[PDB]
């Protein structure tokens, strides 16, 4: 029987069975509406918002980590259980999961709708990024977990989490997408629509990386060189991308290039630790885990490695732990909690629920 | 001495003096080329193209603000200085426009044509929409201005731009004839011709109007009534013309009419104000100002603050200012600009240029 | 001639005239400097920097009663002496303030600044709580001093202060700032600006209140009432505030809250008695003055009140003394200080000083 | 005009004028000084250090009826006459009293103060138990002297002192205060401080009194009963008192239990008596006069008398003498000497000390 | 088989068998609760809350020698015998230290917890100083034991103690500690938390060293020197401390310094003499032995000669004795005790105290 993992975060719907070492089910959190006139199913989600892209409108019910959305919302959870993952969802307890100081209500009426919609008998909400570090297999460190919606510091100490020191961040993988369809625009490569937003998130994933030195990366890419790269559009278009595929991803370093006042992630995570004890700051330092589809770029482990040895002490040793599969992360830890035997008295059983009300989530 | 001011866009070429109220200099950015066999002066510009429209095939070198034909663009310079104006480029320094957010290269290469083929000994290219709002004497406001290329949205805030929040649309005045050039053909007006789409853009000019209330004025036009105009085409054919007046220019305020999925003007500026810090946001919507020559559609004012009012906030007050001379905005924002003693530094020497090279102008 | 009082804080800076029954010029602390690329003055200070707040990046050169940037600092004195009371700096002798326990270092330079940049020629240096005790027209009574970066408790009995009993705390003002730009987000409004951290400290101010019974105050507010409230916005956004109106200030008596493993107002001012004689005690306890902006919160008073009797001896007559004007208590005192005939030998000379070298201000 | 008459010895201060009935200024002996470094008049007097206790750190001048600092000592002689009696020196005759057996530059040093800082036209230094003796009205009785600083016994038989058989010991009132303060520990009330010596030299006053049967009252001690008393201390604090109420006052009769070698008072009078010719000693044992302020303890004189019956011959009838106002016993006994016409020849004058020069006053 | 030595004082627990020449479990009085809500054993002991100290809210069972929180030090003693030692409490006799003129109930229940709760078949509570004394192996001399909690100064002469002289004061090394933490912040280094008191503790025992000549000392410490040096925190961050090495140990002698009004351990141990029989005094001055970890601080004994030997008379012969392992003197003394055959009769046998009760240990 087991349960169901399901991490329904911006961007990525990542389910699949508790135990598994694997999501059975990855794909895109978005739903599709024809946009031209039509009747020459008024309703897509996920694989095949993206098969008919070109038609459809595409809209993605989760922002910034908030289901903002909630029909469509519903509407992917529907094919998740349905369609996906071919599960009858009133057999499973399901565990979800979210992304720390998310607005109160959100957890609320999305576990509502899990007990009235889908009598799911039993649920947990856990906090992303504590189930990260928990698939690593650590009692120890800082999660910079970072994915399409939000970007977030947490520091737990030996199973400690210390909330005072929580950051977040709006800069994430969408905005990413959204400066190379600016910035695309130097060139002339009018990447403007929905459709082309979806193909830029490929650009990315395929062609940027986190330069190490970007002052001399900017000076050398000033030259003709290496950096230049081709890309195959959908319709045969070769798109030739060059600074880009570094200028990109340092917005997750320098904001200001996308309008933020906050600091850069180096900065970010730094004074996370600096909030925390000073008994507790040698270990945050030698356990700095990222996790989450943003950290997937070339290099950034080792990018951020180079500035937060030059913001700490000298005599600090900092590790920072690139656990391959960093984009599944929470998923596995999910699966890993949901299966522990001294996980089983935190679900929430749709009694007590019925008895408790709503505030019990939290 | 003084300067010359170009505002080389799209559709229109807008050329005189710096210091002058008023461009001296007004005609289309049109090359003509005789379409028939002919030789029973292969190259005519804006008034001569015109007045032999009937004969040449009408290209525009400008579409949505980039220049596509180099050759023929540096065509129209020529005229420009030799022909209207009657100067002789090199004694002065020459202030060219840009609708922001083009092509890098647009400037580039530009710029080295004023130094290279002009020999101009000075130059500085501004961005469309702030010269705006200096024309109109503010330091502080939102910059609608749309024009036969390009739609955009700048936000300035004491002298401050908002780079993060300028929107463009690729919506403008040549799509709009064009929608005509389509929906004429409701009644069976065939305006298929490209001399048909230069007497469309007379019948948009003088017909069009922008609908206050379009779902009550579309219901208003199906009952027979004053909507019904008549306009005389060059061989004296009589042409009626109803719906077609407001539906028109409705397709800036529901894109999808043409097949733009992006959101109508209304949201657009909505939008970028978004965008904007909460503290300025206040000052951007009592001070949209709308300037270029799509806006000189009646009414259009008066649609624009019915609907943004209703996206504002009902605390919010609204203001729209309209000033008159909308059309050559741009244009008399260069001549104060280039008057202006204290921007006397900001011209880039040829000199300059030779040891910096072309990146020197962005 | 008399004097100027310059009550340099955190938060705010209060200056005018020895003599005077009330400053002349009240304003923020704050140094601002654009964000935005901008020149589409990068220095504003004060109102300055709260009128353009939007653009600017505000930072307080102070923090925690500790002079951080020292260059902003001077920049604010600058602006105090020349812009605000518009006086020849070298003409009047300058009483300066400061939070008990600081950094010795912070008065050394302090002084030297005074004596070099601005050519005062003389200065004294008087601890804020002993200034407050002084304002209210008291030598007997421990000081409950509470503003913008600190905390503080001392105890003074018939003109003699009590070193050994002084207490120190972190909490303040802008920890009680962050502390709802944290808990708003719990509704969902992201007020994560600088100029939104701004906008929370007018939120602060009109909405917050001191509960009584806070566990009660909980359960009261876990109904629908009286305690939701809407705040209007720069932008006319809405916003609805009710459990953070009292949960915020709670924080000064449940530190944990925060973050802090210190113990609450109550305790550590019960504390600092504890420490000091107990022929001592009985009037202490009868002469507790709360002085300071953040004592502004409605009914801290009372509540404080409420705690304190419960932690001392029931015979024991404890009476909060919450002299109106609290928030100017120091500056006042200041002003008597200086008027002083008894004071007019406390005054270091420049000449003294260039004698005997900054050692002399300890 | 009369004459001043001050007993001034340890402790307390009694001073008024002869042919008074009482003293019309009674004050503790002590100086204080501000402890804490202050400066946020110091030298404090009698009842002002009192009132200011928990500041100063208070000095007796005087131990074991030695002036020790004469600095303190001239000090609060000064306060006697000119801020306690209102009295200008010059104008009266002082008699002084001093402790049999006292060092006799104590005297001599005394006296020659009172002639050159004070220019007391004349004065006489008493035997305090001769004077006390005198006040109750006797010629004949042995006098038990026991003050703050010494205890002795003088015996006397028809106007004729028997110095051979004065006895003397160091046991005194604050010497019980001190044990006091240390088996008040047992509980673990800390009175440590000066200050709260003097708490503790209240708490001997009100609730101390001299056990009959101290076995069998350590016997009942042992139960729970109406020996525990309260006490309120000047901070509300509570303390329970109970065995030690009458531990401490038996310290005069068992000496060793402060830790001197000495016979307690019982067998010290008894002793004292021995020394007399046999045709004296029944005289003595029916006129055992006993006074100064330790003897104020409740039942000291029947304990007193159930000892010394048991040391005395059976056949000796033994009374003794408690008249009330024992406290000041001495004084009394000065005003009546003074205001004695054949006492007058007794005074030492000015004239006749500087012509014999100190040793006159012995 | 033997017995249990258990010196069960404030800050260390040093513990072993009776017979060992070194104790066998030497750690922390210190009971750890986790301060963050967590739960993302919450109870640890001395080298646990060690190593957790960052997270957990330490606290000290015993201050100033007495047991306070008895839950907490029934849960060391669980772990001291149970963990630590690996002893089956009821197979051993134990022997408990405590500090002299401690409230008479600390050792009555404790005494009854070893009876009750571990099912001790004997114990036997011992003077520290006593078994200090006995430790170095002298039957002659007055000891100076000084450590965590309390001082005291306890004179022995050929094995009879002269209760009568012993004195005691609250300055020891939790207030040294606490000292630093005040004057720290001098330079700014706000070591303000109890993690951050753990620390700076580690600092004294490194660093701080007493003072010769303390009024030159700081004349050598104005002028920059060797006097400066750096510490290492957790975190990496280097501390630069000066004066504080030897403005904290300088309290022990100048106890105004911190706030109490007793004389300096110089003159604490100067009055204990001053209060023993003439006899004896030379002996005393000639074995003045001090122990007590506080006793560890460099030049200390050499400091103590120095100012005793002012104090004392020009002929007196004054030796002070360091006997090295002074940190364990207490603990040797009682193995060294224990394994006394004329010792073995002193074991106080729960038979015994079953039927005398309580009262028995005293
Ligand atoms: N292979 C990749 N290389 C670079 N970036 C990637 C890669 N895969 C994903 N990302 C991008 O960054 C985001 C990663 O998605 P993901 O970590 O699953 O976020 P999420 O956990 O599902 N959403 P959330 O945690 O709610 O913010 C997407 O926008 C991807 O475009
Ligand atoms: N009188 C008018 N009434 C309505 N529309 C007009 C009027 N005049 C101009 N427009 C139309 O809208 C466009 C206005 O031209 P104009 O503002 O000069 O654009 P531009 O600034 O020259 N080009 P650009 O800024 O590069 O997009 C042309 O297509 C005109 O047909
Ligand atoms: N009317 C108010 N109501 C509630 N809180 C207030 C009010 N006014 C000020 N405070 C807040 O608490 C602080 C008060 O400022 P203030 O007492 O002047 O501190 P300060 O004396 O200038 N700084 P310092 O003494 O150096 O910590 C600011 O953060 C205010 O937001
Ligand atoms: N009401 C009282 N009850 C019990 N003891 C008292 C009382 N009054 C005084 N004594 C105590 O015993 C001492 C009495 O003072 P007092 O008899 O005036 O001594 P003195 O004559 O002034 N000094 P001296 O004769 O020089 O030793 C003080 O220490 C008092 O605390
Ligand atoms: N190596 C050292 N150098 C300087 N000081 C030390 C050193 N070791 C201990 N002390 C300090 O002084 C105290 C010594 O501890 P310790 O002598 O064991 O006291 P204790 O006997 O256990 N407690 P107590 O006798 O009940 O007051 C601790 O606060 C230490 O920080
Ligand atoms: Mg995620
Ligand atoms: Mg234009
Ligand atoms: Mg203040
Ligand atoms: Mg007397
Ligand atoms: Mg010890």
């Amino acid at each position: 029987t087991t349960a169901l993992v399901c991490d329904n975060g911006s961007g990525l719907v990542k389910a699949g069975f508790a135990g598994d070492d694997a999501p059975r089910a990855v794909f895109p959190s978005i739903v599709g509406r024809p946009r031209h006139q039509g009747v020459m199913k008024d309703s897509y989600v996920g694989d095949e918002a993206q098969s008919k892209r070109g038609i459809l409108t595409l809209k993605y019910p989760i922002e910034h980590g908030i289901i903002t959305n909630w029909d469509d919302m519903e509407k992917i959870w529907h094919h998740t259980f349905y369609n996906e993952l071919r599960v009858a969802p009133e057999e499973h307890p399901t565990l979800l999961t979210e992304a720390p100081l998310n607005p109160k209500a959100n957890r609320e009426k999305m576990t509502q709708i899990m007990f009235e919609t889908f009598n799911v008998p039993a649920m947990y909400v856990a906090i992303q990024a504590v189930l990260s570090l928990y698939a690593s297999g650590r009692t120890t460190g800082i999660v910079l977990d970072s994915g399409d919606g939000v970007t977030h510091n947490v520091p737990i100490y030996e199973g400690y989490a210390l909330p005072h020191a929580i950051m977040r961040l709006d800069l994430a993988g969408r905005d990413l997408t959204d400066y190379l369809m600016k910035i695309l625009t130097e060139r002339g490569y009018s990447f403007v629509t929905t459709a082309e937003r979806e193909i830029v998130r490929d650009i990315k994933e395929k062609l940027c990386y986190v330069a190490l030195d970007f002052e001399n990366e900017m000076a050398t890419a000033a030259s003709s060189s290496s950096l230049e790269k081709s890309y195959e559009l959908p319709d045969g278009q070769v798109i030739t991308i060059g600074n880009e595929r570094f200028r990109c991803p340092e917005t997750l370093f320098q904001p200001s290039f996308i309008g933020m006042e906050s600091a850069g992630i180096h900065e970010t995570t730094y004074n996370s630790i600096m909030k925390c004890d000073i008994d507790i700051r040698k270990d945050l330092y030698a356990n700095n885990v990222m996790s989450g589809g943003t950290t997937m770029y070339p290099g950034i482990a080792d990018r951020m490695q180079k500035e937060i040895t030059a913001l700490a002490p000298s005599t600090m040793k900092i590790k920072i732990i690139a656990p391959p599969e960093r984009k599944y992360s929470v998923w596995i830890g999910g699966s890993i909690l949901a299966s522990l035997s001294t996980f089983q008295q935190m679900w929430i059983t749709k009694q007590e629920y019925d008895e408790a009300g709503p505030s019990i989530v939290h």
